[PDB]
């Protein structure tokens, strides 16, 4: 069961040419997030590949928030706290995906990202659970990518499986 305040690293698995790997989400200018490479399974920098579930609300509840200013379930809406930086996962209005960084304020939809399966609903969510997930203020996915010679994040129209491991 993964918990608000938990540490975790978001990984996800990349295959090209016949050759696996695991990456897992990065930060750190222009606030953007991107990937690194694994292997048991760790990456160069740990530092800033760590992540703080720092809240988990249903939309409901984030909806009344909004328009007024812990076990996981799968349809909730969490908080991504980058622990190096102090920021927030968000998505990016700038380029047909949008790019992924880090913001300060936990103000506004941006920062919101509900979580779905890859059931299920109001169910609990699993580690060994493969999660998908969308961004409430664009209703995109966090999306491996894939550019000329290396892996990409961003937040585009397809789903890609994640695996949030306490740690």
């Amino acid at each position: 069961f993964l918990r608000t305040d938990d540490e975790v690293v978001l990984q996800c698995t990349a295959t090209i040419h016949k050759e696996q790997q695991k990456l897992c989400l990065a930060a750190e200018g222009n606030r953007l997030c991107f990937l690194e490479s694994t292997s048991k399974n760790v990456p160069p920098d740990l530092s800033i590949c760590t992540f703080v579930l720092e809240q988990s609300l249903s939309v409901r509840a984030l909806q009344e928030m909004l328009a007024n200013t812990r076990t996981l379930l799968y349809g909730h809406a969490i908080l991504l706290r980058h622990s190096y930086s102090g920021m927030y996962l968000c998505c990016l209005s700038t380029s047909l995906a949008f790019d992924v960084g880090l913001q300060e304020d936990t103000t506004g939809e941006a920062c919101w990202w509900t979580i779905h399966p890859a059931r299920s609903e109001g169910e609990k969510v699993q580690v060994g659970d493969d999660l998908i997930l969308v961004s409430v203020s664009s209703e995109r996915y966090l999306h491996l990518s894939y550019g000329n010679s290396s892996w990409h994040v961003d937040a585009a129209f397809q789903q890609t499986l994640w695996s949030v491991a306490p740690i």
